[PDB]
């Protein structure tokens, strides 16, 4: 089904419906990576159109946010349904448009709506408290939906950004107008559709497309009540000086350079796995992935031969076979900046051992794609800019250390501190190293296996708010304080 | 209460009182009372904020090892040794702030009683441990920010360092704090008292200046999080400088709160609670009901009775047993007040009884900054006093009908910090709290905040929160720790 | 009328028509006269357009080698072959446009009398040679830019189509041109004009298409320069979109120009110069006078005289010799100024005359796109249809008493294209003149804009200029080349 | 050296130093020769430059009211006290700059040079007068745009702020000006200048920040224009601000510029050549030569009397009398500049000479950013160093065979700011420069700008001009007259 499809309907969403929008501020094309070709060339949302989606979405926080929790997770248990129920039709769409293996998309879809259960029965028990005060009287807290929540998503996991994005919101009774990557629109109008589907008030879930501008319409706007950001540290700066505007909080996944940290006493077998999926998962394109791969001098030899040789059995080939894992990435141009920087590894000193160059697959019409080979680093520095800088591909940078203490202040010296890795069987060790990370969600023996239980967010410059788990629902719903008098006044006066 | 002036340096690091190492400004701090200086200081310059900074967390790397219980051993001596300088440190507040003595100490015991709260909270602060599937498991770590940044206010200066310091030091952060450089005084006992009660050196610093100071605080790289307490437009600052380093804002920004006074009300309460929601600490207060709503069938008898008891209000010497209304902060603020009063006037308000000056008998406080409290009847809501936040003791009455009209229009506002009910019938008394777009609601009552709930702002009054639980979350972060039981299953 | 279908592609490059390789969507083209559809075509996608920019950069290659006094030569061809042509041209023009084959002939005339005044602007284009210290000497070389856009607007399309590409080619530029997609006949007839006259293939390309391509052209690497006609809305998105590549750019961004008129000026010029100011091409004139401020002596007098010739503008067939005012663009920019005049009414201004739809006696006009031309009094600066560019038969006729008064009111306004003076005092002429914040004033007439002197706007009426001497410096650029006659002297 | 401190407020509006009303931060400016703060300002606040923007407005209206004679008396007196304070100012402009006095006095030799010289354009300011058909005629009316925006660079303060203001006020505009933060105190000095000449007090005026300033400057609606001077970047960024007012830009935004040695050059001119184009300002200019081609004959022989000079460069106090290169402008742009140096060494290029920090004798300036002049061999177009503007001594050498590969060489970048040919034959010396797309090309020499001809940038090196007549264009507008002298012809 590869370099078949083409968009038929219009790319934005409200009134429960797909329309064009109102004005432009742009035209961008969204490509099928693994052929080249143009699946849609579609209009950026203005500020008319924006401002429709808000209004239109604000009427319907008004009905959502009137139910109780049970009666807003009875409609987002349905809107699971559906997506296990048009799983296979969702991720071959997000395959079409994103680039990754069908075996991925069926796990992204897996964590969609394991996100929109998960919520569901959070919205089910959200409270606040209740509380005696002295002489009789008691205070009480009303934890209230925020309005209408703007979630600007990235183009590395559209459908589940998308997902994770709008669950905890609806969850707490918003709504949410979601401003697609403008590489990735196609995905997130199918969520939109489900929701409607499943019974949400026509506009409680609406999708604008755009870029920067857009974005920016979305972010100013009076009636947002709050933003979720997931990008990069340039642009979410800029989406933290533009809510300063409003008053509005924000919430932000900045990206990172995750250190994954390999001790002499691990497990080989599991070291080796772990890295790799901590670094070739969605062509590498996977903010949290554990791209500083510190391997104890032991073993430097023993886990990068393993790692050699399995990187280079990674099938690469067109996303729609089940027995790919590796599909193009996501544009040229973000093809020629991950190129870029193995040609600056190379300079600076690096040995590239396996990968980083061009790959033409063997069935032609994959010829125009965006496809380039796992690439594995060795002899790496900490000052060099391919171990400084984020790549966003598919580009493990192997860096040597010794002792403990040195791999630790190695860890930490980044600005980022998104997650973090260690592979060690030392129970002290492990526990220890990762109470050191200054990283959100750190992983013992695994990687890239955050569960939907729990928060996933940045430290450092890799942002603030999480998302999953519970305490996501303290930054899409806010206590109301309510003093309950059981007596008199007593004046000062 | 006309004789004190500081004799020590007014910047504290290393758990000592010490002057800055280079400046930003100079201002002079005023007893309001007397309206005579009580010191001309130096405001803390680049310099000066990172020697406060790296100093902190020094501090934060002791004392993020504690465990909560040690901590709150610590912080509970704090609030013990705030409950024996009761009176020292009110006097203080008074000669500085100007508020009576009967509010300066139910400030300094909410101040203490915070401590208490965030101690105890301490004790008990916890992640999660949760089965995931295989076997495996995952937990979180809730781990301290670092170096959190507190800027404050001077109509609440104590508490408010109280009430920024306890929930960070809790949690296992360092605090550096900067004072409004109105109220320079009283930040540094409490900077004694966590001295004392034993706290890593640096753990609670204080750098006072003003707008170049606070800019140089919220930019600095070792910063990790920042509590505001002041205006909409220098608040809107403070979150775009912390935006530069990606920097966790809270903010309490003020309000232009709603009192609704329905006909069924205790008439004898609600008239008290007007008063209480508009007249303590000279009407400066972040969340005063300044917007009286009464319903119509009510009006004359409610104003008649709150004008009564407002021209009995106790002006003079804040240290004196019986004073209810002290000076207000300083003379700009006082001709900035006396100005809204005349606005008022000019667009038709009624002025009932105060709003001008006031020159008090002892004449030792002839050039304090006084003034009579003020009520203001015939106001509409299109008023520069009714939409703006005055910040001091104006009280604006406005006529009322229905339910539905009152709640479309106390929420006609930027601002959503506080809102007020009075009535005796529970289903509206509860409906009117549920619809109203304010942090904190007070139903017959009014400004009875406890420690226990979070106290915060809606919409353009901010978001975040200072007291309760919720607060936690603004002053610790969650680790998630994935724990793999099995072997690593690979995609490739 | 009635009778024309393009038959033809729409597209043009390397001296013949082409479809265009990749598709932007697809636009109707109508004859307004009738409601007819004479073209269905396809918007230029991102493949097209650079076919055209490449194919515009070999034969900018050619041409710029050719001298001013070469570049002449095929410019004076091209121009005496649209005086050939000239009905044929105009013919066209009315069938897609609406407007009269009065107005239609005057508009190709225009457009050759530009041609042959760049063509002579070419023969004499210079940079300087001046002498330097020491001997040496310095040059300028006035070069050429390479590929420019010309981005095209429906009102006047065979003009704005030669205004453009004029000056450009007559620089020793090539240019991309895009038709608005409203109008995209009438500018593939230059074309073709240019091609016979001798220009190399590719020298004037047409790009069909709306935002997209026109998007497509602004971000294209190889435009070196961007000359757009049309709304205050779309010319902001032009320049967002020129930033990316640092491409220069000129705009003509419209206006709501005022045409003052004082009391002692000649009547019956001043009436009819205020025709001439909003009712040529159907009122869809950017710098028409529609703002006719008039004397309050003068008032009664003026509107009824305005008010008795507008109602005998004869309205049907633009192809009729008799026709002075035609269809308007297309069904949605009808009831866009019939919502100005709805709204006008609603404001307090008095309709005199017209702004209703327009039914003609002929039946195959039946479903043309037809009003009567209208004129507003009792008008107010705050009105809507005051402030706003309605670009349509719309005149707003108020009153005003001193000249001070006039030329504040004026000037009030973030226009800045046009505007008039009718008065015979010849110090109030040309005072009034100078304090209006207008590109273009008229003194004693309207809409005659010489092909001789700079037309352009002011304010948000955009910048840079079309015709004249001036509009050199926007499709050319100086290179200075310093010529050493001595030796270097160095500082080390 | 070593002895300044910054005394006074920076900021000047009124006709006064003034401190700025709101602050967007602090910034520090230092001494780069010594490392010591010369000043730690406040950075403009957007109510500060609402103010600056409204001081100059008035002070337009004022100043455009005199003919340009009038001007020109005024700014001739500007330029009489640059040269009497023509040493103070150079010596300020070192200190904060890091220039050597010897360049110092040619920077203020060249402002005031032009200030003389559009000091005479403003007297000779004209538009034009055209008979037209009929009797009729048009003029046109060279007019000032209002309140222009300056943005200055750090490497030529003075200059920047000369090469800015003069032909802004010589053509009736008002300027406010915004230093880059690096060097804010020598605009001072020509704010001080321009109200001891005479100009109306807020005809020229000094905001100093950063981007936050500049972006409140570039989108205030009452600024007329904005002329920057800077990176590819931030031009571009100062571009799509200024597209939401529709407000013109003239942008200069660096280079790489060639420079061509043909074997049959004066070698000793050639080698001083290379010298002046690459090591002037520290290497710190605009459009310096870099990219240094020579002619395969005789690269060895002009790289080793190339490398025997630029050792010869004497480094030390710029206050000396025979210092020729002083220190970078600071830290983060000489640690910039010598990682360029890295990847040059990382990408294959032999470095000859310097590259490296220097550690003056003198002990005052141990800690100042000095570094010794480099140049490189065995360079490639595709070099990070060749394609790349360093901004600092880096000259790149790179070989070549043939014109018609040097050429195609010289030309493969983005930029297009300056150029340079040395060569004896007449016909290749005007044959390079005419196909080399470059604003200025230098003949047997480099760096020789004058201020009678224009100087600026060809594709990403900017649009418009400074210095020349064609500045004039980008400082005034032309408004159209058309005068009728006869009857309008109604056309209904
Ligand atoms: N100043 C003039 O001479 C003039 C002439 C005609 C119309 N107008 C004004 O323009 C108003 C709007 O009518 P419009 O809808 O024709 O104006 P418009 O400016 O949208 O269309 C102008 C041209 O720009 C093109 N365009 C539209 N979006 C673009 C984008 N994003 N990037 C690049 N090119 C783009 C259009 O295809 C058209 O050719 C009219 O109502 C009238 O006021 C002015």
């Amino acid at each position: 089904s590869t370099g078949t499809f083409v968009v038929s309907q219009p790319l934005n969403y409200r009134g429960g419906a797909r329309v064009e929008p109102a004005d432009a501020s742009g035209t961008e094309k969204a490509f099928e990576p693994a052929t080249g070709r143009v699946i849609a060339t579609f209009t950026c949302s203005g500020e008319k159109e924006v401002n429709l989606a808000v209004q239109n979405a604000k009427a319907a926080f008004k009905i959502w946010s009137q139910k109780s929790g049970m009666e807003r997770c009875r409609i987002l248990l349905e809107a699971a349904r559906i997506i296990r129920e048009r799983e296979d039709e969702i991720a071959t769409m997000e395959c079409i448009n994103n680039g990754k293996s069908i075996f991925e998309a069926r796990l992204d879809i897996d964590i969609s709506w394991q996100c929109l259960e998960y919520y569901a029965g959070l919205a089910a028990s959200m409270a606040g408290e209740h509380i005696q005060l002295p002489g009789g009287s008691f205070g009480y807290t009303r934890r209230e939906p925020l309005g209408v929540c703007v979630g600007i998503g990235a183009w590395n996991y559209p459908f589940q950004i998308a997902s994770w994005k709008s669950a905890p919101a609806l969850a707490c009774g918003n709504a949410m107008v979601f401003k697609p990557s403008p590489f990735t629109p196609v995905s997130a109008l199918l969520l939109a559709e489900i929701y409607s589907e499943a019974g949400v008030p026509p506009g409680l879930f609406n999708v604008v497309q755009g870029g920067a501008a857009t974005g920016q319409f979305l972010c100013q706007h009076p009636d947002v009540a709050k933003v979720s950001f997931t990008g990069s540290v340039p642009t979410g700066m800029k989406i933290m000086e533009m809510s300063a505007k409003g008053i509005k909080p924000v919430t932000l996944e900045l990206g990172g350079k995750s250190p994954l940290i390999i001790f002499s006493d691990c497990d080989m077998n599991n070291a080796v796995k772990g890295a790799l999926m901590a670094n070739f998962l969605t062509q590498g394109q996977v903010c949290c992935n554990g791209t500083r791969v510190f391997v104890q001098k032991e073993i430097l030899d023993k886990f990068t031969e393993e790692v050699v040789k399995q990187t280079q059995r990674i099938k690469i080939g067109d996303p729609l076979l089940e027995d790919t894992r590796m599909g193009p990435l996501i544009n040229r141009p973000h093809l020629e900046r991950v190129l870029g920087f193995v040609k600056v590894a190379k300079e600076q000193g690096a040995k590239v051992l396996c990968g980083g160059d061009i790959y033409v697959p063997e069935d032609p019409k994959l010829k125009d794609g965006y496809y380039m080979r796992p690439c594995v680093l060795t002899n790496c520095r900490d000052d060099m800019t391919c171990v400084k800088e984020e790549i966003f591909g598919p580009v493990m940078s192997i860096l040597s250390f010794d002792t403990e203490a040195e791999v630790l202040e190695r860890a930490n010296d980044t600005t980022f501190g998104l997650a973090a890795g260690v592979f060690t069987r030392d129970i002290q060790r492990a526990h220890r190293v990762v109470a050191e990370l200054q990283a959100g969600t750190c992983f013992i023996n695994n990687y890239n296996v955050s569960p939907v239980e729990l928060p996933f967010g940045g430290y450092k410059k890799s942002g603030f708010g999480r998302e999953n788990g519970r305490v996501t629902i303290e930054y899409y719903s806010q206590l109301k304080t309510v003093c309950v008098e059981m007596g008199d006044v007593e004046s000062a006066f």
